[PDB]
């Protein structure tokens, strides 16, 4: 009840700053008004470079069905089996000051406290990305973001880059379609996008893909309404997530997978391993794991929401890599972003820190909260008592063949997007060409739009003709 | 137009990973991926604490009536005299992502590269503040802000801290008034609010402020409209003056001065040092000094409008600081943000470099690109060719009384609020009404709300009257 | 006992890189091996400007004497009130890896935990200094550091800077005579140099010296011996801390101070406020306080010696600053430098928190541990539970007079130095001379020898006399 | 010859702090004052995690041979051919303040500033290291390090490791030879220590080893006098390269390459790609290709020394990466360590910017010195004039085999260990011996000792035994 200053001495006055005479000059004597302003001069941290703004919310993972035949994840061992997590959803491209209502991927973060580690989905409201190759992200991104000389978002960007590169085609579709711009995030489905890797516990081998469907069901905001939301209210969607929990009106979600045996994947690699393809779910249906449900939110945004950190690349057993190439990436990046971003002990902030015990030989670095009290930072040496590895932990061997080398990919950049085309109903589809023709038709470069129509074209002839119909009307 | 690393190699190829095998895992040997992907991962670094939008322009300042007789400011000594200038122009509490037509305060940020050194007046687009102790700004500005548990605005915190703070009455009549919004930045006023002091050759001292009045004229956003605008076009303001720049509609400001000697000052301390009051331009009439104008848009927006840094505290010769507790405050937290948010040696970056020659015994720190020559880094020492102080430098002395204490100002509120209300044009009478109406109005505590409409009452008892039953209205 | 990842996740080989066949390349997919490495970088932070070298020990105060009549400073109200504390002794210019038994000043930093907030009292081994103005410093230091050219240290730097600072007289005849090298930590003094102010219940002012002496006895090393145990172990007195407490001959301080009141300072201004001057001990004798002691070893050095923070500006009611100007200038810099060397959130990690309940609206910054549960971020509000200010611990007023200003300091840099020249047995004088001998030997401009010179000439003809002809005889 | 503030304002004066009257509190508006101690405040960075104390010189590689038979490498070329290089030489495990003349390998980094990028040549003055695997090499440094707890070496966690480690014994036995102390930076040998790539134009793959001899002599130091000079000069081996560079004493080594073509490589992979041995002089002897001649000391040591960047990933066409575990881990450790060091920009200071020409899309980040004019900072892009791939630049393919897995290596430690110490004459084994005694002698682990014995055993009988006999004397 009494204001202190950091080091808990109290507070005087915190109105008035020390003066020499009531009109004399402001003293340097007066510690805390230096120390309150320093502090607060230290506020901002930096934001993600991407999925800046989100929200968050903890919850709950209850096994339905248990997987110990594909995985020997200890999360999903046995039915009814409850796991403690953690959520973030956001957008792409804007800032922390952006509108909520935009159109773009929403993202889709988990973070599962389990006993044999904290296991991160960190996935997306789509199925698919635009690129295959981590390699083109920083140019993606550059692309989707604002023109390094007037700060201004650049659709003559967007588009130069997507013409170039076909194999965007579907996620774009998908982007333009209606699910652009969910109503909210507990109405939007979540995928793992890529193709993972499950192993049982006889080292039987599984290629999995992730689906999380919204169990409030699938709903949307017209373009225009979005437009109108992003002025009347900026942080529309996180305003709705918390004030659902708020109302115990609990969003769930469903989790089913797609099972591909080890044999099968052999025959679909150039499927399996591209991130702007999905698995036929006719081939491979669904099956269900368990219900994700989000009941409590944040007991301050800054220290979970914004502190938060999670990486494709934090596995646990049962559960490991594919040679997805953008995966393959993204399990760099992830962790050296957090580095950067929070700090190399980030994973001792209480959002980040595991349920499960950590014993490492790791030590020091900025901000250290606990470094322990063993005199062994070593290994291997001669004290039993410290930790040790767990060969049962090693991955799953598999074979590699040819040459060390710069492979490009499959050419099939029409197929799935035509498909994806066919099934939209009629109200759908020209909301889907409008919205194309409303971005792509703000381009000034002829050549850019002749090559993207052509691009849209050959992924049906009507497709393309629409959009450069519904340019011309403009 | 060869594409190389950071150290000048050549790049093979930028858009395929290094693979073991056209199917097999990516490899740690990418040195390119990695590093392209680790810079990306650092290009984010933490925004303004405060006026983090913004938009920049280089221009010039031109004498027009030298001011001589009144400070020996190198810049302003001769009739047509130039100097190179950078400004950077903001709103206050959104972030790097928000919208720029928002009601908030608008910032005018000035850096003169003179021949005695960068001197900096960092206005607003208003005469006054909302508050007069340094001591209080965190205070303010976390009211202003995100609720530190939802993240979502809160105006229960922006009026309880407002109605706990009367001396904020006068800037938040300025602020809900029409210019609250204004068309473009080209379209609003600069001040530099505070008095400043002013000396010249002889030691005459003079205490002074700064206006600078926009050539183009005063413009504002219904609020309606505003909102709008800030969905269909949240970069509305950085747009339009770089629009204006690339057009050659170079907008101007025409600066004048109200001075006021020393003599006059002894008797209107609390007043002069009061940053929530004007001073009479009947008792004390603008004098014109000469013209700004912004003529040449950035290079690069990141590495100039982003990394420019400006400081009340950046005085040059002539010019100096008053008791004024606000500015007094701020003369140690803009240094002290630059080292946090840019870094030790901001002022090596080329926007942030003086035009003047720099000479210290300041040595290295993060990213130092010149630490010259010399092995003589102290003073003093028997070194004559080495950096001396020049006494001619020395501020003037002023008198100090009474004893050192937390002394607290004035409770004249409401005077000047008064006086501004009732010079307001009915039409815009009724959007201030309306527009604190809004605001207000969302307020749930009942007493907060009864405290404000008692402090406007108390400024004009049609003014609380107007909003009370504009409140009740909803 | 399993080795994990910083996520909790098992660790399968801590001795093998995954790789793609026996001899084939390094996978990026080893995230471990990855983030192994990437912490492993990020282990070291900026060391202490100054005092880098240390050694730390935690402890407990002992009141004996109670000082209720001259201070209301909590923890030295009552006779046996028991207060944990810790101390961290250093030396001043040399880096991390420099060896113990140097020439130099030492530190004496403690770190009260009281129950009105964390107290620090930031001493040395010395009851004086030898600067008395703070912007000094960085010239002092840089001067008493490396050669920015070489990297080699520069006795013609060091002299050149004394010779142009006779202040430094007093202090540097402290420095190099025996007790510049103690035989350890635990057999020097420990002092709190500046003035302080302590003020009691009824508003009663003193001013007051602090002085830790040393239970153990007074004990140096000869010059010869110390550059020995410089290379044979550079370790010397941080080894002998630890063991003495491990052996537990718990090293202890009987801690007294000088009291001037108020009134008696009128006529000592010029005396009380230099810190290169010293206050009689027969016109102020010392006043038994209590006993500090040193009973326990650090769990770990770098989260409790490399980390904590202190700030002669920790005070707690009823101990203030004086208008030392070294003292005020310290006030600024300690908090500045934690920031920046260990972060925002410093007060944070266990060594810096304070046993006194922290309640402030200070929130964010990097790695915040805490934010709590509050939504309520702004001071004044309307929630009465929040934290409030303590009219209470207001300052004590205290006149001003004159002229804001650049004032010097008083010109008697030679009487106490001759006193204590005078009181050096003859066998402690033929080592202070063959120190000095051996150090401003060294110099090679014969300007700076001469200036020298005569500055301890006018100490004492003798004092000058000798050091002229023990440099002769080299 | 005016002191000024960073932004080159003249300072008045440089010795006083602004007062309220002659003995009145400091005032905050002495911005100088802050700003300079603030600075001040900033001057240190994070060390090296390893190599922390180091010295530099400017100088030149001429080719004396032309190797464009077996690289493309276009600084080695014509014969003849200049190219202008910076090197840093240091030692392992002391800070920033450790003396130069101790125990300890030492490194020999090169940074070439070619035609076609910076090429950096990271090496040691060893041929070999201790271990084969980058995932050790924390574990490494932390037993060569300090005791976490105590913060005194320890060499029980030294010999703990190595006992463990037999693959360390070629290299511990060149640590403990007359070698480990070299007299000078000048008198010691550089090795790239692994075996690295070389592609001609042709495309044929060469295996190549670098040899740096040096030409004033291999030269060292007896124990016993380099713990004398550790005490009586720390910065010794500093000096002496500075005042042999000074006094146009050029220090120079001659390169010689061991040149294994590709057929004859795909015999030795087992200890071609093991660094801790070394390949036949007799079956591969040294072919000369050209001199590094030092010839300029730094302008400033922390802008240069300090802060300049080495990666052994810093290839240029012609040179590549070979399969050695440790320097594959090494690829991705520099490039990381330098943008928590430096920064992410580092490469934009001076010493580490690249002669030639840098033309990226990366962007932003820390003190960006230099982001550029373009628009278009995203690849594929419709403008022909942005930096594009060149295919000519791509690596050598090269053929992979198995399972990606964790393999381990040879188990041949003995027979290279066992060679060199038949090649010592009687007094270096005399000296091998009670250098090791010395150590090992210290540990208290019985049961180290006689791991760590029964090692040196199978090393040769006679290495053993007298280690063991050598202790027993103690
Ligand atoms: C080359 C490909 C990719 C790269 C290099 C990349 C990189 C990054 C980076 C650097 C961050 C910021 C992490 C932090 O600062 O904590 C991030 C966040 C995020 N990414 Fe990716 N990403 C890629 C692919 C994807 C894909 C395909 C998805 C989903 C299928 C995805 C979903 C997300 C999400 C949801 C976040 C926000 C996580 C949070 O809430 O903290 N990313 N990404
Ligand atoms: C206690 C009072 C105030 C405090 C503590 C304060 C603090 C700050 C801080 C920390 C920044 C960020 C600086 C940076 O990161 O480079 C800033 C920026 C700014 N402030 Fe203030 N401020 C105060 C009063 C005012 C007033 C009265 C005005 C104008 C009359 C003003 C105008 C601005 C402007 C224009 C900027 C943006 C400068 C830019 O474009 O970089 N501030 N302030
Ligand atoms: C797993 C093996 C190794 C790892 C992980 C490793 C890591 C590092 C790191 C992180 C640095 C600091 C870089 C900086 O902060 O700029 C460094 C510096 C250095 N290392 Fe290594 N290193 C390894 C092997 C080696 C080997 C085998 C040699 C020589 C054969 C070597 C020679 C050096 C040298 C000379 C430096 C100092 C460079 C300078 O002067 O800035 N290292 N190393
Ligand atoms: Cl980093
Ligand atoms: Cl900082």
């Amino acid at each position: 009840q009494h204001l202190t200053t950091s080091q808990g001495s109290p507070v005087g006055d915190n109105q008035n700053s020390l003066t020499a005479g009531e009109f004399g000059p402001v003293l340097i004597q007066d510690v805390h008004l230096l120390e309150k302003l320093a502090h607060f001069n230290r506020e901002r941290v930096p934001e993600r470079v991407v999925h800046a703004k989100g929200a968050g919310a903890h919850g709950i993972f209850k096994v339905s069905q248990s997987m110990a035949q594909y995985t020997k994840a200890d999360f999903l061992s046995e039915v009814g089996k409850e796991t403690p997590l953690f959520a973030r959803f956001s957008t792409v491209a804007g800032e922390l000051g952006s509108s909520d209502t935009l159109r773009d991927p929403r993202g889709f973060a988990l973070k599962f406290y389990t006993d044999e580690g904290n296991y991160d989905l960190v996935g997306n409201n789509t199925p698919i990305f635009f690129i295959r190759d981590a390699i083109k992200f920083p140019d993606f991104i550059h692309s989707q973001k604002r023109n390094p000389r007037t700060h201004l978002k650049s659709p003559e960007a967007v588009w130069d880059f997507w013409s170039h590169s076909p194999e965007s085609l579907h996620q774009v579709t998908i982007l333009m379609s209606d699910r652009g711009i969910p109503l909210s995030f507990r109405h939007m489905h979540g995928f793992g996008s890529h193709t993972f890797k499950w192993v049982n516990a006889a080292g039987e081998v599984f290629f999995v893909k992730y689906h999380f469907k919204t169990n409030q069901g699938i709903k949307n905001l017209e373009s225009q309404l979005a437009e109108e939301i992003a002025g009347k209210n900026p942080d529309f969607h996180i305003e709705d997530l918390h004030n659902a929990i708020e109302n115990q009106e609990f969003p769930s979600w469903t989790l089913s997978v797609q099972i591909i045996p080890y044999a099968d994947a052999l025959t679909m690699k150039e499927t399996l391993f591209d991130v702007t393809k999905t698995v036929s779910q006719k081939e491979y249906p669904l099956i269900e794991v368990g219900t994700m449900t989000l009941n409590r939110n944040p007991e301050n945004y800054f220290a979970e929401v914004e502190q938060v950190t999670f990486s494709p690349g934090n596995f646990v057993p049962g559960i490991e890599a594919s040679p997805d190439k953008l995966l393959q990436g993204r399990l760099f990046a992830y962790g050296d972003a957090h580095r950067h971003r929070v700090g190399a002990n980030s994973h001792q902030l209480p959002i980040n820190q595991a349920k499960a015990p950590v014993n490492n030989y790791q030590k020091d670095g900025n901000m250290r909260f606990n470094n322990g009290n063993s005199e062994i930072n070593y290994e291997p040496n001669s004290y039993t008592e410290t930790p040790k590895e767990d060969p049962t932990a090693k991955i799953s061997s598999f074979e590699v063949e040819g040459n060390v080398g710069n492979y490009s990919y499959n050419q099939d950049h029409f197929t799935q997007a035509n498909a994806l085309y066919n099934l939209l109903p009629s109200e759908e589809k020209e909301n889907l060409i409008n919205n194309i023709a409303a971005s792509l038709g703000q381009v000034k470069n002829q050549e850019i739009i002749a090559r993207q129509i052509d691009l849209f074209t050959r992924v049906n002839p009507e497709y393309g003709a629409r959009v450069a119909q519904a340019i011309k009307q403009q």
